[PDB]
């Protein structure tokens, strides 16, 4: 699980987010271009707060073992003990947002429900580890195959101490505001139940095939003082994203429950899973 810097050969960018980037590299210790492709995350530049967070992220992912969480492979170092890069499995079908847009006409509602169930199970597992994800969105889901997706980034994830079932951040966060639960917008509170809110938005993303014209940003902005206050207002009045075109009624009802105003009245991932499998 220790990868030597000198054997990581840089090929291409796979994505970026939250002060980090993921690159496609070949781990090629023979130097003949036959080594395994890996996905390698690093900070885009040096930062002391970001480095502390990055080491924590690595320890979170290292301790996750699930069919629905991207596989941790190891780390590369540089000044010891200074983690330079997080090495993960590379899954070439890539991000679910991109995959849905491209294969839209090939994937039916059963496939979307399968993806929904897999994401829900990943999240049930995450919450069992006292991990709050905080950034659940289709952009952070990875496609292993046409019938298998995995939660694939943990840049903002936090571990809940044993005696507190939420965490409050000091500043407002810097993620697109359209996945945030009301209590995160109003009071920077995050919990496993704000993850459920975000999962409702992920269901919306799936059933819109991440179409840009009716995306959470496009549609909320169209429906919508500062933007965050307008969105909070809109949400506090009980307005919600509209059912996606052709959305099964049962799924739309599940989204609405995920979007209960109060965190306590949202269903658990434990409860959602069986309901998704039933559908
Ligand atoms: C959807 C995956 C998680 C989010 N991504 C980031 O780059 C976040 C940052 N920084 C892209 C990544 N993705 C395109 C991947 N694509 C292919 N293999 C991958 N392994 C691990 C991630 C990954």
């Amino acid at each position: 699980t220790i990868f030597e810097e000198r054997h990581l050969k840089y090929i291409s960018q796979l994505g970026k987010g939250n002060f980090g980037s993921v690159e496609l590299c070949r781990y090629d210790p023979l130097g003949d271009n036959t080594g395994a492709l890996v996905a390698v995350k690093q900070l885009q530049h040096s930062g002391p707060d970001q480095q502390r967070d990055f080491q924590r992220e690595i320890q979170i992912l290292k301790a996750l073992h699930s069919d629905f969480i991207v596989k941790y492979r190891g780390v590369s170092y540089g000044p010891g003990r200074q983690s330079l890069r997080l090495v993960m499995e590379y899954l070439p079908s890539g991000c679910l947002r991109d995959f849905l847009q491209r294969h839209r006409a090939r994937l039916d509602a059963s496939r979307l429900l399968l993806y929904s169930s897999q994401i829900c199970k990943g999240m049930e597992y995450l919450g069992s580890r006292r991990c709050v994800h905080r950034d659940l969105a289709a952009r952070n889901i990875l496609v292993e195959s046409e019938a298998h997706v995995k939660i694939a980034d943990f840049g903002l994830a936090k571990l809940l101490p044993l005696d507190k079932d939420y965490y409050v951040v000091r500043e407002p966060g810097q993620s697109p505001i359209f996945w945030y639960a009301p209590e995160s917008l109003s009071d920077n509170i995050f919990s496993r139940q704000s993850d459920v809110w975000s999962f409702g938005v992920v269901l919306y993303e799936l059933f819109t095939y991440c179409d840009k014209s009716c995306s959470p940003s496009a549609e909320f902005l169209r429906m919508m003082v500062p933007a965050l206050s307008r969105l909070l207002e809109l949400l506090e009045e009980g307005q919600r994203l509209p059912a996606p075109p052709a959305c099964p009624a049962e799924v739309h009802e599940l989204m609405k429950l995920c979007w209960a105003p109060s965190p306590q009245d949202r269903p658990s991932f434990s409860a959602l899973g069986p309901q998704l499998d039933m559908l």
